[PDB]
DNA sequence: GCCGCCCTGGAGAATCCCGGTGCCGAGGCCGCTCAATTGGTCGTAGACAGCTCTAGCAACCGCTTAAACGCACGTACGCGCTGTCCCCCGCGTTTTAACCGCCAAGGGGATTACTTCCTAGTCTCCAGGCACGTGTCAGATATATACATCC
């Protein structure tokens, strides 16, 4: 999901663009890859429960 | 008639038992004597109470995921048997030194008593080192943007 949808332009090596539009996740995921989330400039944030 | 040989009885000496007396191990008694006891005083160690904040605990949840578990196979190793040879054990003989009993004098060290003085405990006062918190600063890291180039 990381290295086949996160990126338009996954190839390049500078500022790689966002090509979805909602994420979803769980908890556990956001725990699990805070380094992997937190360096993404987020427009909205939807926590449920 | 005279001389030599076999059978049997009572008195002299050795041994067991008992009593009187002297010597070794241990306990009661006495004397010194120093350390435990008793009595009193006082300071403080610790018990108790109180408040605050953090860790643990019982019993439940949910998710992930790597470790545990079960099973099949295979093969390596534990184990048993046999041979062999060698080295340790048993014994007889000879040596030798440990052990015990001896000088010969001298120093080391354990006590007993005494003297002295240096150094460490104790007390008071003070200050700076250690513990904690924070502002700031230079090195490391990531990306923004401009230039040379291949297809």
């Amino acid at each position: 999901i990381r290295e086949y949808e996160f990126y338009t332009n996954p190839r390049a090596k500078g500022k790689k663009t966002m090509k979805f539009n909602v994420l979803l996740t769980t908890y556990e995921y956001i725990l699990k890859d805070r380094a992997e989330l937190g360096s993404i400039k987020w427009q909205f944030m939807a926590v449920d429960e």
